[PDB]
């Protein structure tokens, strides 16, 4: 008895014990060299073996023994493609991984271990996949619910998953026609992800797909203020408010742990209006499976 897209959800069938080793088919930079960091896209060979569906995760152990001769322990990453991938063939799974690179007080260049494993693979190479795991970020059962998705950076990444599937796809069981919304928050241009994708969709299906992208070091608001994702969303607080007080809109929020607070701002001062505590509402919301987080 759930409102998601869960009958037969199939989860840890790999585990991290003894994973599903797969090849590296593609591995493409999707940032511009400009950016304030790169982003890449790459699709994995899985031969139909693990079984999953929009909006869950996937494990990756990265080669190699730690600082103390150990083994890496896996790291997650949301799954980029829609249940039947990339190419069509139900063969295949993607990711969206940022190159974790900074540097520490102690003057030194820093590089995270998985997301440049990830980054460094080249096609062919292997990869030993776990999972899939997650339940929480999976699609609404109703074909015609509201589905908003506020996302992050790598949090496009289980969007796209819907999207592919609700505008890319024929499915003889999904027909989507209620409306997506998407927001998109990003730094630089160079920055913004699957763009074209998200473009194509737009036109393929004015009346269903909304896009709204908010570029931060670029793009500024009423009072001139730089557009984050909860200034870009402010733009339409009264209709987004409205669709919260209905009983088929589901929003989902994807991405860099700190966007919360952002949007919670927004809220709070849009739910008041209407003479409403946006803390216990959300609460309720949440129990209601109508508000999903999966920030990290
Ligand atoms: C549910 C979920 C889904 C995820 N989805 C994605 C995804 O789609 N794409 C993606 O790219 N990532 C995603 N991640 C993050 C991913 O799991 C890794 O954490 C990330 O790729 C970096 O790991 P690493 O192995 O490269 O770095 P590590 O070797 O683990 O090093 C990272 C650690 O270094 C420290 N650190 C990080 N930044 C700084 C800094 N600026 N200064 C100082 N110390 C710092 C922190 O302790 C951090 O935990 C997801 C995480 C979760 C939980």
């Amino acid at each position: 008895h759930s409102k998601k897209q869960d009958e037969n959800i199939v989860v840890n069938k790999f585990k991290p014990k003894e994973p599903y080793v797969g090849r590296c088919l593609l591995n493409t930079k999707i940032t511009g060299d400009d950016a304030p960091g790169e982003t890449w896209h790459m699709v994995f060979s899985t031969e139909g073996e693990v079984p999953y569906r929009e909006g869950q995760s996937i494990g990756i152990v990265p080669d190699g023994i730690d600082k103390n001769g150990k083994p890496h322990k896996l790291r997650l990453y949301s799954i980029a493609s829609s249940a039947i991938g990339d190419f069509g063939d139900s063969k295949t799974v993607s990711l969206c991984v940022k190159r974790l690179v900074y540097t520490n007080d102690a003057g030194e260049v820093v590089k995270g271990v998985c997301s440049n494993f990830l980054c460094d693979l080249k096609p062919g190479s292997e990869v030993k996949i776990t999972g899939p795991v997650g339940k929480e970020m999976l699609m609404p059962k109703d074909p015609n619910a509201t589905v908003i998705m506020l996302g992050t950076g790598t949090g496009i990444a289980p969007f796209r998953s819907f999207l592919w599937k609700m505008f890319f796809e024929k499915h003889e069981d999904y027909q989507f026609n209620g409306l997506a919304w998407l927001f998109l928050g990003v730094p630089t241009s160079s920055s913004l992800l699957y763009k074209e994708e998200f473009e194509k969709m737009k036109e393929k299906a004015p009346e269903n797909f909304r896009l709204d992208f908010a570029v931060s070091r670029e793009q500024v608001n009423d009072k001139g203020e730089k557009m984050y994702i909860q200034t870009r969303m402010a733009q339409y607080a009264e209709e987004l408010w409205e669709l919260l007080k209905k009983d088929n809109t589901f929003v989902y929020m994807c991405g860099l742990k700190g966007m919360e607070k952002g949007i919670d701002d927004i809220m709070v001062s849009l739910a008041a209006k209407d003479g409403i505590d946006w803390i216990e509402y959300k609460r309720t919301l949440k129990k209601a499976e109508q508000w999903n987080v999966e920030v990290y």
